[PDB]
This record gives structure tokens, C-alpha cells and sequence, in this order.
DNA sequence: TTTTTTTTTTTTGAGCGACTGCACTACAACGTTGTAGTGCAGTCGCTCTTTTTTTTGCTGGTGGTTTT
């Protein structure tokens, strides 16, 4: 847990349980953007 | 095979990016609280060119406009 990194990452990750329902969708979600290694590092 | 009427407009920009406000936790100052950093959402500016390039038969040839 960094100074940068917030408590509600769970709250992203509970709106990506909800994301994988079907593969109709073209769109990910925003949230996707919060588990990259590129941004977590550097966080 | 015939025939009738009639004068009212509307609608239209959206993605990119910043400003500002409220919530939310991390962490140091004085268990608790104030300050700092970030996420999310409502509100708002802005801005979207320039232009030009061509061969065509004067009557090419038994052809041909006009009055009773």
C-alpha cells in the first residue's frame, strides 16, 4: 500500500468482477488502467 | 364515365480537456486530529483551412431551312 495508492482499489476491483459477464461488449473498463505494472510501480 | 376539396411548423454538435467542489484515506503533529494527495462528478471553453487540372471534326466533301 503506497501514499498514492487509495483504499478503494477493491471497490475497482468489485466493478471488474461486474465487467465479466459476456463477450458481447467492445469497451474494458477505466478501472483496467488502475492494475498496470507501468502505473503501480511508479505509484 | 362523372368528379371534391386543403394552407399550419418542427430539427439540428460532441469529443478533448480544464475548473471547482466534495469525499476519502495516509501520515505526521499534538488516542485523536489537521494537512496533503487522489478519485469522481458537475460545469464549462473550444473548435472544426487552403483548389485546379479539357479532345469534341465552322461547310469531313452525292453536303444546302421555310413555300406552295
Amino acid at each position: 500500500i503506497e501514499s498514492s495508492g487509495i483504499d478503494r482499489r477493491k471497490f475497482n476491483r468489485s466493478n471488474q468482477a461486474k465487467w465479466i459477464d459476456k463477450i458481447s461488449a467492445w469497451a474494458e473498463e477505466e478501472t483496467n488502467s488502475y492494475q498496470l505494472p507501468e502505473s503501480l510501480e511508479k505509484f
